[PDB]
């Protein structure tokens, strides 16, 4: 791991933002959603993005988020 | 599609394809859904899906951009 940030929320949902380096030396982004169940177990949902797709992934996320931000401020 | 505000599909040169969706719940709140569909060596498609709700959108965006900035500066 090169970078790792844990984003708690006020609910039982926590997000992890991880940057890791592979063997070829390439970087990848890993976004994780971890949700606590009433039993104290965790469900985790994990997405990976290769550095070669980073600009396009970022542009696409920003566009989708922008829709929500506009609605919220609307 | 009723309940879907926004939907985009992103092919890559890898076995990973992405979907960025904005959905609307019963109350009219918007929420984000990010999906990675990964083709396995065998031909089965695994699907990974994350949801982010309105109350966490700004912080999620900020944290996502901060991690991406790490990659930007390290290339
Ligand atoms: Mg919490
Ligand atoms: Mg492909």
């Amino acid at each position: 791991e090169v970078y790792s940030e844990k984003m708690f929320t006020e609910s039982e949902r926590t997000y992890f933002m991880n940057v890791k380096e592979n063997r070829k030396g390439d970087y990848f982004l890993n976004i994780v959603e971890s949700k606590r169940s009433p039993s104290g177990d965790f469900e985790r949902h994990s997405i990976f993005v290769y550095e070669e797709n980073m600009n396009e992934f970022e542009s696409n996320l920003l566009k989708a988020i922008a829709v929500i931000k506009q609605k919220v401020s609307t």
